[PDB]
């Protein structure tokens, strides 16, 4: 008979003067309510945000309900006979546009993610009628977007759409990815067409009709890149053919958000089907009260036999007026044999540039990586994690030089700050592109005092202190240049062929304990001037062959009171306290001049203070002073 | 009586056939004029771009002026007696959309910056009626945007809004941030409401009314990151409560562009109040003449008690029709107790990627940094500076590896070219992410000739030349590999524990001056074959203990004419010019065979060319040839 | 008389009930057809996507053709005798919106590029009427955009625009850049104006007329940066003056995408002329059937003398009404003396973040660069190249540190993966900003096992194996620290002034072949304890001066059976098998006590196992074990 209102503040209190609105798959509905009352001050705030329910009486005594909430309301001028109120009726997912956040999801399918969101925000009136399996997303990020947009975006991408089901007292969001999740309203399995020139038919029926066709792209090719399998062919392609001319235009995109060719196939398919869903659209007008968006119906009685087929309502317009009554609707539908998909109309969030982040990992670790050198980080905007190994997925890190098991590598450690870039601005594809210092992670050299210094200084792990490091430092200060190398422990310089060391001026070497040198073949040393050797212990030279000691002026052998002097002019002096010259065989003592014995011609040789144990020791000790 | 005109080319020349237009807080007004005149060729260009005043005669003999600039004009069809002319009036800030530029502002508050813009372009008709304190911006950039847009988004961000004051001969932009900067028109302190059912009512009044309410977000949380205080909690939150349900939806954003929590608080508050300003708005229609955007008035006589309150005119529409006189206005108002703020409508400029820049500093410096290793640069687009130390703010510089007071460091120098990235595309957040070479800053090695070389080569400063550098160079050329290390001055290799040097083939060492080595404990050297030593000066060995010299075949002591030969078979030859064997005590000479004196059995020993000073000298000089 | 239709299915089948059309320079034409037919179900797919043309009865029996392609079609309600059908006609370039791709163009002018696109997609119905010379683009990229958008964008940038020429059987795309490429329709060289107050003139004529003038910017300054000439002044400026007030507002942009100042001039000029093309627009209404977009005509008979001038039809609107014949045309025109240019309305594609790519070059190379260190890469999305040296243009590569002929040097090699950034997101300005390891390009050390290792490992080229590399490795493992250096061939350490080596504990040195050392001046060595020397060959000392050998306790000379012992207490023992003491001159043998001969006082001195050839040999070879 009419439309009855069932709402807060009383049902009969508000009479529906008229209603106008729209339904559509994958979208939020909207209805304009023009309501009138007797109460001139009917509290708008007691309706705003509240559940509403329209009761349309249908044939057979059944009823169609329109449940939702008052997104917007208004009080308007009216008449002494009535108070005027208006309301914008919207579905509860609309409230997800009133809230926003940033958030990382890990190891979840999109269906699960959506459910997660609804649960997080206290919603329960929804139902999963999905039939297709979905890939598990390792890393998916909500970023600078509303919760609604996030959801919508995911659904358009994954090829999931939704429609609503109404119960007098609640509003249900049904998820679907198949025609099988759709239903025909009771008594509206098929709706007849009655050529409007015949006059208005009392039975619910159609009277207007239009079919539109448009040239769409015939093929979509996607691509991506998996660094774990670099040479793999990830190119995928989906094709849909149409009978008309010029139906073979290709599309190509990159990246397609997949690592498996199977996933790529699905995504390509979803997108090209969404496009192809626009190839043919059918518009009908009638007074049909039971059919809305998401419903299935079969057209009958239309002259052109071809059009008497089952359709899926993808959208609808409504117009209701009441007097104190008419009901008009317009349907927008497609051939039910077509695979309905949503068009990518929801904006995609883009990271507009680099962000800083902190490297994180397990509480007992210092360094945390894997076989690819990837690391995990904590983004400053992530207010929901615990700054640990569950913060984010593994992230590849740019190095100074990469190559086939060679190049440079300087793995970042926990607590260090890094610059994160995103491939094509996509929040789901982070990569490390630089290391930075901050007030905690300070620079290795005091600045600007040491601004002329550069280099690399490492740090022992685990438990290293400021004194535990290896470094290579370069000092460019004019007139005080330095190349400094420090090894915390051992140092090993291996040269496979020839090595060379050249020092323009002074070279010092100091070794705390033992030195061992071994020369493969020959060794030649030359000193242009003096060569001093001080030995605090004992010295032992052992030559397998000939040991030639040649001097150009004088050879001296001194040992306490034993003194031997060999002069270049042939003078040989030998002094001691006693001597024992012995031959097991014959001995000759010949002179060219006179041989004298006990004559007084020979005497002690002045050792000049040499060969004195105490003095010698002092000289050695002077080379090794205490610290 | 009517609306009069005061403009270039006359006042009574053009007659206002009709006017329609709009006013709005924080926005530019627009008035559409339909003007007519007896002069069929009234030069459009002599009106275009010029000041123009309209004058609405008001009650009490006062006048409402509309002063603006003919942004656009047109010659249209008209009558015989009066030809048609059209004009669009816009406020002088509109002209700031006709100009664009890239600029950097430093150490200035937004109020100051905006005023600076107006001064730069010759504008003076504005007034500062701001009251709250504002943050001083260290660095703020105008980039690829119009001057208008620049100041527009600054005002949105800071919660600054404006309205205009009209004087017969000029147009004033008044800056505002509180209701205290707003005024009620003379005689329009309060405006009565009368029912539209009365048809015509002569006194200025309202007759239409509508109040709209909409569900808005309830809370806003902002965040940011200050590298100078990394662990600080910059998270801030602002909350505004409404009496209706579903008023508790949170928003979250990042970065909020602040470093103090106080500042963040105020930015959050501004944003959420802007949103809340849309929660409730009132639409009024009436014939008031003096009330426009930015004016205050109190509604009176409206049946519903709580509608009779003070209002702020947010926006307004006007309609004027004059027969050759009707007047109508519609107002968009809010409750004057609410804090009016502008919505973020103005597009924000985003740097779409990296840019190159040159490192700059003081004329007498080559390196210019601070305690965090930051540097200053000159952007290529900044054509309004002197490439000096004031060209930009300090910029964080990425490094190869950054840790806690350790890591790698290579500070940019003046004149070097770098790659600058912007955090989240924000022009106000530059960061250096790479160093590059150019035609002036040439590469270390000639390419592609030395493309197989890699490494690091420094440069002495200040005042260094190409010959003053330290380097570590690697040559990968197959079959000619090289590891080259060079120190401009001093080199210091320090190993805490064990060091090792292994050379597969030959090793050469050359030292220009002195060499000194000290072995803390023991030293052993082995040479598989020959060991030659040349000493240009004197050699001095001093062993505290035993000095054992072994030979496997022969020991020779040669010194000019003195020759001593010790053979492994026991033969001891001692030849000299003379000798002096002496004991201070007893001396024994014993033979197993005969002891023959002056027998002729002994003779000179062949020195074999050894022991000759000149020869020895020559050999040393051979080892040390001239340069 | 009427409009005839030349179409598929038969020209006598469709009846054009009415038509609405839109034409415009640089844009796609659109015509709305409303037509009917005796066939109640005339196959829409047999018209969709096909060629079709209208034929408007012109004076002299000539015809105006409207050739185009049915972009869209629809079947609607109609008459009973004639069913209703609708169709939208569009230009064949419209089909380029149905396809997309990514693609690199190199060394081609824009005219050439556009033609290449048409050829690639099988189109030939176009003409080149360009009069201006164009710049050859080194590198130009189609990216994530439709083919139409790509060429549209290029034309806006270059100041190229187009219009269509209709032939009975085809739709011609004419490229143009000067008024000389435009034409006046036969009999429509000049079109007369008659006042609308005359009701109607039978001859084709104009009757409505408007002129609009608007304030536009007066000057444009562009800028860019050429790294090959860093100090160049690429700043350019173009100025256009208008006679009205305030015609002097400057614009500034960066980058202008040019390297020559001459080219910059052209681009600046194009942009400002496009802006200035909107300064003055003229609106005309008439029944002129022969004039369309791109045509030239002179206005005649307009009362204002100044308007009787030549015009260029920038755009047009059409209305056709038939009956079972009305015609109306509205034109947008500009003064033909103005330089028409298109306004930047086509969305410019932008890279939203970094991408990865592979370094490529010639088949026989490992390294491929130039004098600036630039490289060639292969982008993953460029499915049309051959992964060789022609895959892209030269790209500058970021380095760790870049200075004036000094700094770091690490050149990417063929097959390595790098991170590519785009300056300002412009696809035509790539730059390498990182280097990344992948499943083929593996990390230098096994991870996470060696996560505590860092450093640089190089690789010999060409043809180097895993064992052919130079490296510097640092090990931070706590308690196992190591600094490892490895030279595959030669190593050369050159210190200009002083060098120092300090080792806290032991130092080992092993050299495979010969060692040679030369000390410029003095050398001092000290050993706190023992000093052992083992020589497998012969040892030879050549001291020019004094060779002083001191011992604090004992000197021993041992060789085979010859033994000499010098004790600190003055005891000198000399033992051999035989001896030959000889003086060329005099000899003295003196004692203080007794001088005994053959008394038995002296005896053989123990060698204590020293001086044995076999033993010595064993000791030497023990230091040099096999292999």
């Amino acid at each position: 008979r009419l439309v009855q209102v069932d709402c807060p503040l009383g049902p009969d209190v508000l009479l529906l003067q008229r209603m106008e609105g729209r339904e559509e798959l994958g979208r939020l509905f909207a209805y304009e309510l023009h309501l009138v009352s007797e109460n001139p001050n009917l509290p708008l705030e007691q309706l705003l945000g509240k559940p509403m329910s329209l009761s349309l009486e249908l044939p057979g005594g059944s009823r169609r309900f329109f449940h939702g909430i008052v997104a917007r309301c208004s009080q308007v001028a009216g008449h002494g006979q009535f108070a005027g109120y208006q309301a914008t009726l919207r579905p509860w997912p609309w409230l997800l546009t009133r809230t926003s956040d940033c958030r990382i999801f890990q190891n979840q399918s999109v269906p699960e993610i959506i459910k997660q969101v609804f649960r997080n925000l206290g919603f329960s009136d929804f139902e999963d009628a999905l039939t297709r399996p979905y890939r598990e997303w390792e890393y998916c990020v909500q970023y600078r977007e509303t919760s609604f947009d996030f959801i919508s975006r995911l659904m358009e991408q994954e090829g999931i759409y939704y429609w609503f089901r109404h119960e007098q007292k609640r509003h249900i969001l049904v998820l679907s990815d198949a025609y099988g999740a759709h239903r025909s309203p009771g008594g509206y399995a098929s709706v007849p067409y009655y050529p409007p020139t015949l006059g208005h038919r009392e039975r619910d029926h159609f009277f207007d009709w239009q079919m539109a066709r448009e040239v769409q792209p015939g093929s979509l090719t996607l691509n991506d890149y998996d660094f774990q399998r670099p040479g793999a062919r990830l190119e995928v392609r989906s094709n849909i053919a149409r009978p008309h001319a010029a139906a073979d235009y290709p599309l190509y995109d990159y990246p397609g958000e997949y690592v498996q060719s199977q996933d790529g196939e699905q995504y390509a398919r979803n997108r090209i089907e969404a496009i192809q869903a626009q190839h043919e659209r059918v518009r009908l007008r009638g007074v049909v009260r039971g059919i809305g968006a998401g419903h299935l119906f079969r057209l009958s009685g239309y002259p052109r036999d071809d059009q008497n087929r089952e359709y899926l309502v993808v959208g609808a317009e409504y117009r209701v007026v009441q007097e104190l009554s008419q009901f008009e609707s317009e349907l927008d539908c497609i051939d039910a044999s077509q695979s309905f998909r949503l068009l990518p109309q929801t904006p995609v969030p883009v990271v507009r540039g680099p962000q800083t982040a902190v490297v994180v990992g397990p509480k007992g670790e210092e360094i945390w990586t894997d076989q690819y050198g990837r690391v995990k980080v904590h983004f400053h905007w992530d207010r929901h994690d615990q700054s640990n190994e569950n913060s984010s997925c593994w992230i590849r890190v740019s190095q100074a030089w990469a190559g086939k098991n060679w190049g440079s590598m300087q793995i970042p450690r926990i607590g260090q700050e890094v610059i994160v870039s995103f491939l094509e601005g996509d929040p789901d594809r982070p990569i490390i592109t630089g290391r930075v210092y901050n007030a905690e992670q300070t620079v290795p050299y005091e600045l600007p005092a040491n601004a002329t210094q550069s280099g690399m200084k490492s740090r022992s792990s685990k438990g290293g202190t400021p004194a535990n490091f290896n470094e290579i430092r370069m000092e460019d200060k004019k007139g005080a240049e330095q190349l400094y190398i420090h090894a915390e422990r051992n140092q090993d310089n291996l040269v496979e062929n020839d090595a060379s060391l050249s020092v323009g001026h002074d070279r010092n070497k100091s070794i705390g304990h033992d030195e061992l040198a071994r020369i493969g073949n020959n060794r030649t040393r030359a000193v242009k001037l003096n060569d001093t050797l001080l030995v605090g212990g004992a010295k032992s030279d052992s030559v397998t062959g000939t040991y030639l000691i040649e001097a150009g002026a004088q050879i001296r052998l001194v040992c306490g009171k034993s003194v031997v002097e060999f002069n270049a002019d042939g003078t040989i002096n030998i002094s001691g306290s006693a001597f024992n010259l012995y031959a097991s065989g014959n001995g000759n003592i010949d002179t060219g001049g006179r041989l004298d014995l006990n004559s007084g011609g020979a005497s002690e040789v002045d050792a000049k203070g040499k060969g004195v144990q105490g003095t010698i020791d002092g000289q050695v000790q002077a080379m090794f002073p205490p610290p």
